């Protein structure tokens, strides 16, 4: 009855405006893949897709080019259409670029249903909307710059603020952490991100030396596929290590949580597989005991979130600010989901073709 | 915007046609309680709960009448409102009874939220209709019932039925296996429900004896909480055991597969949580790898199937027949969910009338 | 030869004092079910089950009303009748109110069993009364009327009292427990207790503080079902943590300890299955070294507290003094159990009228 | 001093014989990536990488033309080369595409290396070339054509066959397994492959069935990623569980064999990572006591299992015959290593022309 009746991409290279440096490299733009899926019904179904580096921006676009021959005349049932992709890519391997790719056709999938059905997806998932507090992700900055993005974050109203580290020394790392504790007082959260720029052993010295200056929480010290060893650093902590970003679908966010990898958890929705994914992360952060927040994609994730059991914290790092209308708003420190139906999404077309590659 | 506006229960006792004998004691007759979810839009949300002894009847739907005031007034929201009454009940117990009956609300709610938005619950959760494989359950019958009832199943078209066992003598068990087979074939599935009855020592040899005569299953061979104890007798089995239809939320659930008590899984759901507890029970099933059947409530239980990752079989035990009308139909042995808003379930109004309690 | 000839019950909301908050939900008045379990022998076994809301009073008399007709007629044999209550609810549950109803009936009649024989209960389970240290039971009171409780406790001799906590901030936490500690001095317990309220992560972090401030013990700091968890936290602590409230029945109280999800642990007397399941958990706390306290149920806690090889403290929140004699008494802050046959529960008939529901 | 001084990529469709149908699908054709790594010296690595499916061909040819800026002008060094790219694509996901992809790198590069020495890559890895067994891999062929190809591979010299199974009944795969056996008499190994088609009751099952007709080993009864699954079936079998193909790189590897999934490893060349992580492959099953074969890629393959102390098959699946000269031999059904430089694969240039995309 409502049928898949096309998908078109668009790659783009949009601004930012602070680059986001990090102990491993640094993003200096972002390559995203804005994702239209047609429906039979006459609405469009609307999701991006962020490619990390520009090296993988065109394969991305490719790949799901042609993957649109597998999907249209499909019912739109994102739970049946995920089963069969997962089916297709049985042998090639569903993960990496592939497994990203399946789940911007998921985010679009349910954006286009809430369409259909004229609601939010926060209500079509059975949940009330409700402001969810965001936290706002800045790089690796130094002291000067770092202190500066988190007194104008406080003055917007975030009551925390994410900052990268993993200098040469442990003496920078917390010249930083305590010049922004200086400048935002003992009452503001300081996240602080390591880009899996630490071996274990020293993940664990840096790690205590941090947590005796009060951050809120240690993101991937090691080796993200590491999952041992981030059991090894979080068992020599009370502070928790955080991780999560780079599971690539549910299977491995259990693999983590099955041998006590982290305290915390913050998967990200096209990695973890979009919002069929992230219904099936939330169950497991629930059982596991586990507070789950977002990584990226603030808009889907507003909604998301809302229907999360062990809701944490929102992720703020505007990507697709330029490109599309600012419908989610921030208030006092929370992101606000927009009463439209969907997700929200709705493109700045002149704006695209300016960044168009 | 959408509100529950009221709750009505009825308490009713309907004939079965064959008393369901356990080797722990005879369903004799269904007591059922009957829910209708008012709500603001004009929709009415329907469910029922199944109280298992007459002795329970009275005091679950008193249980639900005095709820109904803090759900009154409250947004149709399903996932929102589980949260709400897992918090209040935070002291008293969320189990048992209390859970039965939030879980009769929220399988309401739903029904409800798929009449609002005029779609099949099953596409609502984002899945495809599509035919469920059905065994058909009967009791602890003796050996001519037993082969009677097996033979007018396999006429109806179902590849399966379900018997109980636990007899005074493994001899006996088996003499009601081994006619079923004789009169149905090599092909036919013959799971075997042992219903608490027996201790460890007992269920393995017992177990493997059935094992050598080839059921499809061996279900809840000793004490349901005794999840330790079926895991030691699964340990000892080719067969699968198979459990489920007493866990009482997704949480019992999480911990009877995190020590391996089992190798399938039938939840049930009224105990699991309603389609909110069912959609957490089905992403720990995909994750630990188990088939997933259900346990009662067909009607509701053809819809949460197809949106299952490892659905198994559905289990036709029809204890409403009487008082619902037939949408749900069997045609060669599968379960095929009608095309109705919501579950599908209407009640025949002048039949509920000559059973009310 | 004695048999069970009738059951009784009447539903009350009795008054307080002080209602008891929670940082999950306040407790204003307390519904009480008082059972009258009549014998042939011409003696009335008595005893009371406490609802925790309103909501659940009803329900759970009308429970006890239709299950009257099992027990009139068998023998006055506890442990018999438990088994035999244990296989009747077998498909139903054997948990919730269920359980809670069972235990009900065998504390009458273990109070009708010490009256057939003129002794104390605690005599007639083989031990010595003795008088049981017993600490004061407040609840979320800040920190005004938390040290004016605090004080009034210690005139009248207790040398411990329990606070509630889990207040917005920590500082407001450890504001409660510092001004008890500066009116009290430092040779007196304070027991905090965090009514499920926390994630685990935020009570490794708040335990952790409270622990250099030198609480007695830590109690239920997460959702109580969540034994891994409470292992989790315990992990981090030199201080012990404290639960057991909420098992529902000794076969929940073994999984929690068999996972080492506390160091300490307090039974219900109603929860954990009357005198019987008290029995029960009694041994199992005693291998694996567990120190035993009470919870509610001061009267018959007294007697069976004697009886426990790790007996630790005895709770006094005295939930029925408006409806029955004063026969427990507390000297120098120890309960002393009454000379009187059974457990030594006197109904002050015309105030129970007053309450009546 | 050697320096890598372009990247030239080829796709193409190449003709098989006879179509690969598997339990989940088939391959038709063989999309491959045909790569020529040009070097300072003169000399060309030449590699290919099999894409598995043509929806994935074109986008693994993009990602490999824009990953050459970051390999240009750097030294030829394998080893620094990869963990230059495992740094470069650490926040995008080290997996999937992108590893096959640097796996497809590094097989040019150690290719290069042999050809810079003029000695053959076994001889470079410090061993000596040695005749490898290798089986005939098949695939769902149905009873008559699978006995058809097993006569013929026999004919041959090959002294094992491979074939696919999970038919949908279990007689049809143990009719495939007997015709087989009947045809080429007890001596011969018959190996099975699933391609992950079974849960894991179902696979237990089959497995058992299967043992009992004496086959050399069972390949991914259950879907790849779910190791602690393939544990379990593992446990209930003495024929070996056989896995590997579908591990990207020896992390993966290396949880697998910590759980014990299975009791012979078969790594992928490319999704291991090339001879690079073959080389860290090799090292883990000697310590974890695996036999390692090897799975497509039979050219690098048999100078990579020459070197690897648990060397257990050759896997004869001749993808690329079309495009590349007959340099491996096999005779008596052992692979023989070409005496060429490097790993011996010399494109037949007009050829390709014939099947480029
Ligand atoms: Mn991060
Ligand atoms: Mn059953
Ligand atoms: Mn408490
Ligand atoms: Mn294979």
């Amino acid at each position: 009855e409502v049928l898949i009746t096309g998908l078109r991409t668009r790659a783009v290279n949009v601004p930012l405006a602070y680059p986001v440096h990090t102990a491993v490299g640094t993003v200096g733009t972002a390559p995203l893949v804005l994702i239209d899926l047609a429906t039979s019904a006459g609405v469009v179904g609307h999701s991006y897709l962020f490619a990390y580096t520009p090296v993988a921006l065109k394969s991305l676009k490719q790949l799901l080019d042609d993957m649109a021959a597998m999907i249209v005349n499909e019912p739109l049932a994102p739970v049946s259409l995920e089963a069969m992709l997962a089916k297709r890519f049985c042998l090639a391997g569903y993960t990496g670029l592939i497994r990203m790719a399946a789940a911007g056709i998921d985010m679009a999938a349910w954006d286009a249903l809430g369409k259909v059905h004229e609601t939010p997806l926060v209500k079509l998932l059975g949940a009330n909307a409700r402001p969810v507090q965001a936290y706002d992700s800045h790089s690796l900055d130094g002291v000067k710059l770092a202190t500066e993005r988190a007194v104008t974050a406080a003055e917007l109203g975030f009551r925390a603020v994410k900052t990268k580290i993993g200098y040469p020394a442990l003496d920078q790392d917390l010249a930083v952490v305590r010049s922004i504790r200086q400048a935002v007082g003992d009452d503001f959260g300081i996240m602080v991100d390591y880009n899996q720029s630490l071996d274990v052993p020293a993940a664990i010295k840096r790690s205590q030396a941090l947590q005796q200056e009060g951050v809120t929480w240690i993101e991937e010290p090691t080796l993200q596929h590491d999952y041992e060893g981030h059991q090894r650093i979080q068992s020599k902590l009370n502070v928790p290590v955080q991780m999560g970003e780079n599971w690539l679908g549910p299977e491995e966010m259990f693999k983590a949580l099955s041998i006590g990898a982290c305290r915390l958890a913050m998967p990200d929705a096209m990695k973890i597989g979009g919002v069929t994914g992230w219904i099936r992360a939330s169950a497991l952060a629930q059982q596991f005991g586990i507070p789950m927040s977002s990584h990226l994609f603030q808009e889907i994730s507003a909604h998301l979130l809302a229907a999360t059991p062990t809701a944490h914290w929102l992720e703020r790092l505007d990507l697709a600010g330029s490109v599309i209308e600012p419908t989610l708003t921030f208030e006092g420190g929370n992101a606000v989901i927009p009463d439209l139906p969907g997700v929200g999404i709705i493109w700045r077309e002149k704006e695209i073709g300016k960044y168009l590659v």
